[PDB]
C-alpha cells in the first residue's frame, strides 16, 4: 500500500497515465502503438523539422499548391503517422503547422515520460510511489481553509478573463512544489520577481515535473515563436488555463505557479519572433497587454508579487493588440516552480 498522502496518490495517477499519452498523441494522428517511440531517430526528427519549415516557408507566402504538397508528402515519409484510410491532409495553415512542431517536441519528450513510470523488476512498493519518486519533485498538499490555498483561489478566480466566458474552473487541490536543484539553480539575486501562471495538456506533466519548463529546441521554426524560444507565463488564470486543453469529457486539469525572476522587461507593443536579440541587457521580455492586474491589488507570497486581479485597462493599444500581458524568459534557471493547482473546469452551454 501507498505511503503517500491520498491527494498526492490522485494527481500522480492522472498525471503518470500511458493511455492518456498514447491518446493525445493519435489525435495529432501519432500511432505508438504502429510507431514505437522508441524507434525514432535523432536524424529522423531533424529532418522532421527540415519539411516542417519547407512548409512553413509555403504558408508565411501563401502558396498552397504544389509546392505545399510536395512539402507535406515529404514530412509524411520522414514522420509516421496514422489516417486510418482518409488522403492525408495539407498542412495548411498556423495552428495545423505548429500541431506538427509541438508533434515533434512531444515525440522525444513522451518517449521519456514513458521510460519514468516504469517500476522497478523486483519492489514491493506501491507503484504510485515509485512514479512519485522517480519525478523527483516534492509536492505538498495544502489544505483548503489555509491561508495559501485561499489566496491562490483568489488569484485564480479573479484573474480568468472576462473574455474566457465559456467556463468557470474550480481549485480541487492544490500542492506546494519542490523541484530537485531549482533552489540552488534560481537567479535569487534578480529583482522583479512574480508568481505567474503556465497552463499545458495532461501529458505534458510527467515531463514539466521532472525535467522543469524548457525552452524549445534549437531546430524548430523560430517564426512560429511571438517572442522567441522562452519559457511563457500568464498574470491572468484564464488565459494559460486555455492550454490545458480540458475538454468536457476530460474537464480536470493541471495549472502551474511559479516564482519567475522577470529583472528588467524588454516591454514589447507587438509581436517579434527576434525577441530575444533585442534583450541587450535586460533579462526578459513582456509582451504587453490591452488589459492586466493593477499593482495596487498585488500582494506577496513568499517574497513574490502575486498580481491579483481583475484585470483593468492598461492604456496599451495599436496593428495587432495582446489581449492580456504574456512574460517571457529565455533560461530555466529564472523560473521557480511553486505550486500546482488541480483544477475542475466547468463548461457552459452559452449562446
Ligand atoms: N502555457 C502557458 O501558460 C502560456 C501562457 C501565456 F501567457 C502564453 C503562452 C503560453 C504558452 O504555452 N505559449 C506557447 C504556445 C505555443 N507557441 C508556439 C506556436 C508556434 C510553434 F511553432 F508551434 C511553437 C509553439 C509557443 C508559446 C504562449
Amino acid at each position: 500500500e501507498s505511503q503517500l498522502d491520498l491527494r498526492v496518490q490522485e494527481l500522480i495517477k492522472l498525471i503518470c497515465n500511458v493511455q492518456a499519452m498514447e491518446e493525445m498523441m493519435m489525435e495529432m494522428k501519432y500511432n505508438t502503438k504502429k510507431a514505437p517511440l522508441g524507434k525514432l531517430t535523432v536524424a529522423q526528427i531533424k529532418a522532421g523539422y527540415q519539411s516542417l519549415k519547407k512548409i512553413e516557408d509555403c504558408i508565411r507566402a501563401g502558396q498552397h499548391g504544389r509546392a505545399l504538397m510536395e512539402a507535406c508528402n515529404e514530412f509524411y515519409t520522414r514522420i509516421p503517422h496514422d489516417f486510418g484510410l482518409r488522403t492525408p491532409p495539407l498542412i495548411r495553415t498556423q495552428k495545423e503547422l505548429s500541431e506538427k512542431i509541438q508533434l515533434l517536441e512531444a515525440l522525444g519528450d513522451i518517449e521519456i515520460a514513458i521510460k519514468l513510470v516504469k517500476t522497478e523488476l523486483q519492489s514491493p512498493e506501491h507503484p504510485l510511489d515509485q512514479h512519485y519518486r522517480n519525478l523527483h519533485c516534492a509536492l505538498r498538499p495544502l489544505d483548503h481553509e489555509s491561508y495559501e490555498f485561499k489566496v491562490i483561489s483568489q488569484y485564480l478566480q479573479s484573474t480568468h478573463a472576462p473574455t474566457h466566458s465559456d467556463y468557470t474552473m474550480t481549485l480541487l487541490d492544490l500542492f506546494e512544489v519542490e523541484k530537485d536543484g531549482e533552489k540552488e539553480a534560481f537567479r535569487e539575486d534578480l529583482h522583479n520577481r512574480m508568481l505567474l501562471w503556465h497552463g499545458s495538456r495532461m501529458s505534458n506533466w510527467v515531463g514539466i515535473l521532472s525535467h522543469g519548463l524548457r525552452i524549445a529546441p534549437p531546430e524548430a521554426p523560430i517564426t512560429g515563436y511571438m517572442f522567441g524560444k522562452g519559457i511563457y507565463f500568464a498574470d491572468m488564470s484564464s488565459k494559460s488555463a486555455n492550454y490545458c486543453f480540458a475538454s468536457r469529457l476530460k474537464n480536470t486539469g493541471l495549472l502551474l505557479l511559479s516564482e519567475v525572476a522577470l529583472g528588467q522587461c524588454n516591454e514589447l507593443l507587438e509581436a517579434n519572433p527576434k525577441a530575444e536579440g533585442l534583450l541587450q541587457g535586460k533579462h526578459s521580455t513582456k509582451g504587453l497587454g490591452k488589459m492586466a492586474p493593477s499593482s495596487a491589488h498585488f500582494v506577496t507570497l513568499n517574497g513574490s508579487t502575486v498580481p491579483l486581479g481583475p484585470a483593468s485597462d492598461t492604456g496599451i493599444l495599436n496593428g495587432y493588440t495582446l489581449n492580456y500581458n504574456e512574460y517571457i524568459v529565455y533560461n530555466p534557471n529564472q523560473v521557480r516552480m511553486r505550486y500546482l493547482l488541480k483544477v475542475q473546469f466547468n463548461f457552459l452551454q452559452l449562446w
